[PDB]
């Protein structure tokens, strides 16, 4: 799903789940001044 996606499977612990959350704040920064 778009804006913060969310889909564990086998290989997801405590810290893949910062990288997930802390991608969110790119993700919306890349829409903002930047643009992909």
């Amino acid at each position: 799903y778009p804006a913060k996606p969310e889909a564990p499977g086998e290989d997801a612990s405590a810290e893949e789940l910062s990288r997930y959350y802390a991608s969110l704040r790119h993700y919306l920064n890349l829409v903002t001044r930047q643009r992909y």
